């Protein structure tokens, strides 16, 4: 079956896919997310969806979720990833970005979070995260935007591709090394509680995010 319902899901191994149209009611269209495969090396599933309206509020966040031993972030020793995937459409208003979320209660929810961290690896049509951009961050070698913004009791930064990373690996880790060492950071008092991989559309369609893979772990 494919997952069309607002909150639709499917478990596979220590992967999730969820449709997760948290913001189905901001515009008009419809979303699908089908599951290709979920083991315990990675998952495959791609989503499709048309929407209008409601410019620059996100639709949904169609995604795969790893489950893994929640830990304080300054007693990560790495968190390799793997993200392979396109969009057949790119004429669209939508990023491809991971979202973490991190607490300083262990058993916070984990939809939200004391902080969250996206790692945009792609934005189409010049949508643009959370708040402004605060810096040009350099990880593992690469050139990231660093934006910074906040929503209530939930403080986001998000790191931003130049270019398209549609064959993206790397240590999600180095990222929070990154926060730590420059932005302050409470690594020690902060657990990731959540750790995912998806799709923000705002406005476009129709169009498919194929993800042909998709591997984390926490370590
Ligand atoms: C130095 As700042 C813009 O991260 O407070
Ligand atoms: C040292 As800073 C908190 O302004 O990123
Ligand atoms: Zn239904
Ligand atoms: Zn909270
Ligand atoms: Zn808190
Ligand atoms: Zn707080
Ligand atoms: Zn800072």
């Amino acid at each position: 079956a494919q997952l069309c319902d607002q909150y639709a899901t499917y478990t596979g191994g220590v992967y999730t896919i969820n449709n997760n149209l948290w913001g189905k009611d901001a515009g008009s269209g419809s979303q699908c997310t089908t599951v290709n495969s979920a083991s315990s090396a990675g998952t495959s599933w791609s989503t499709k969806w048309n929407w209008s309206g409601g410019e620059n509020s996100v639709k949904s966040y169609a995604n795969s979720g790893l489950t893994f031993n929640k830990k304080l972030v300054s007693q990560i020793s790495q968190i390799p990833t793997t993200a392979r995937w396109s969009y057949d459409n790119t004429g669209i208003r939508a990023d491809v970005a991971y979202d973490l979320f991190t607490a300083a209660d262990i058993n916070h929810v984990t939809w939200s979070g004391d902080y969250e961290l996206m790692i945009w690896l792609a934005r189409y049509g010049g949508v643009q995260p959370i708040g402004s951009q605060i810096a040009t961050a350099t990880v593992d070698g690469q050139t990231w935007e660093l934006w910074y913004g906040a929503n209530g009791s939930q403080k986001t930064y998000s790191f931003v591709a130049p270019t398209p990373i549609t064959s993206f690996q790397g240590d999600v880790n180095d990222f929070f090394k990154y926060l730590t060492q420059n932005h302050g950071f409470p690594a020690s008092s902060q657990y990731l509680i959540t750790l995912q991989f998806g799709t923000e559309p705002f406005t476009g369609g129709p169009a498919t995010l194929s993800v042909s893979n998709w591997s984390a772990s926490v370590q």
